């Protein structure tokens, strides 16, 4: 039930130059993905995998966006909450797909940048959808990022990265959470998404000086709330209330990483039908319950890398992004 993904990143310009030969060999068409275990295109063995959807290094960050991004986002707008994943090794694209970056020199204008992620192009589409037709809607997004089992915030300018949220079990709607002090910023219009973004970017740079490898021992959780009162061209009204919620998740390679450790024993617990899902043993899992067999429309795109060094790292995340197709929820 739960929907996986894979996307191959290509080589960079110092793989090039040294002759690469990928290990990996995707087909779109048949949701496959091979990789060269023994060694030698002239004679080789190999593992092979099938995923909900797979994605080559050819593939354009508009690729994934219209493929997978797209239908989740018209579910969240219908008033659906929905999650999606992004898993795999340290320098495989997790950040890359989940955020997005500039091209170099000032080429594009943000919303045009075609080197942009799921965050710019979802914020900037959400007020191209619901701004066409009529409807009243607030956008409001939150950044939630954890380090070593403690929460911060890397979107409030009023208070520094040494400050640690606290977070409470909500006694209202059970298996869900209450961040105390999280800032849930408004986003007004299209032209004020950006700044936003750049703040939350600046804060985590600080982020990074303050906390060893930051970058890569670290969860991030953007999320983005919308508030709707639809006015059909008839007279109707509704009242959506729909959230989506990106997490580019700690490099998966192999201290300790609480949050990382349980993911991994939730799904496992999920899939082999065990009646006790260790939750509360880490952050993550308890802010991200309802995305793990819950109520929650989720995702999983696990990013791997072509170069044969990272092998033994690319089968790990294949195979644990196999097992958790067999996660149902809703
Ligand atoms: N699909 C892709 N297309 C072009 N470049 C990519 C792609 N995926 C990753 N990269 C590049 O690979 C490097 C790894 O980036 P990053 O997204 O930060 O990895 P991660 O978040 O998995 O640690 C970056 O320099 C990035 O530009
Ligand atoms: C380069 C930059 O400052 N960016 N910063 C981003 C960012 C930072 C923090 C939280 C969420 C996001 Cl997503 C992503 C990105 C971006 C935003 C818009 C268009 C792009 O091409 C890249
Ligand atoms: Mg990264």
């Amino acid at each position: 039930n739960i929907q996986v993904v894979v996307r191959c990143r290509p080589f960079n310009l110092a793989e090039r130059k040294a002759s690469a030969h990928s290990i990996v060999e995707c087909d779109p068409v048949r949701k496959e993905v091979s990789v060269r275990t023994g060694g030698l295109a002239d004679k080789s063995s190999r593992k092979t995998y099938t995923f909900d959807m797979v994605f080559g290094a050819s593939t354009k960050q508009i690729d994934v966006y219209r493929s997978v991004v797209c239908p989740i986002l018209d579910e969240v707008i219908m008033g659906y909450n929905c999650t999606i994943f992004a898993y795999g090794q340290t320098g495989t694209g997790k950040t890359f797909t989940m955020e997005g970056e500039r091209s170099p020199n000032e080429e594009y204008t943000w919303e045009e940048d075609p080197l942009a992620g799921i965050i710019p192009r979802t914020l900037h589409q959400i007020f191209e959808k619901l701004t066409d037709n009529g409807t009243e809607f607030s956008v409001k997004v939150s950044l939630l990022e954890i380090y070593n089992e403690e929460l911060f915030d890397l979107l409030n300018p009023s208070s520094d990265v040494s400050e640690r949220l606290q977070m409470f079990d909500d006694p209202r709607n059970k298996r869900g959470v209450i961040i105390k002090g999280l800032e849930e910023i408004t986003v007004h219009n299209k032209d004020e998404v950006y700044q936003i973004l750049e703040k939350g970017a600046a804060k985590r740079t600080t982020a990074a000086t303050l906390m060893n490898a930051y970058s890569s021992r670290s969860h991030s959780v953007f999320s983005v709330t919308i508030h709707m009162k639809e006015t059909t061209i008839d007279g109707e009204e509704l009242v959506k209330i729909g959230k989506l919620n990106l997490v580019d998740l700690a490099g998966s390679e192999n201290n300790i990483n609480q949050s990382l450790l349980t993911l991994g024993r939730v799904i496992t617990a999920l899939v082999e039908r065990t009646p006790h899902v260790p939750y509360r043993e880490s952050k993550l899992t308890r802010i991200l319950q309802d995305s793990l067999g819950g109520r929650t429309r989720t995702s999983i795109i696990a990013t791997i890398s072509p170069a044969s060094l990272n092998l033994e790292e690319t089968l790990s995340t294949l195979e644990y992004a196999h097992r958790a197709k067999n996660i149902l929820n809703k």
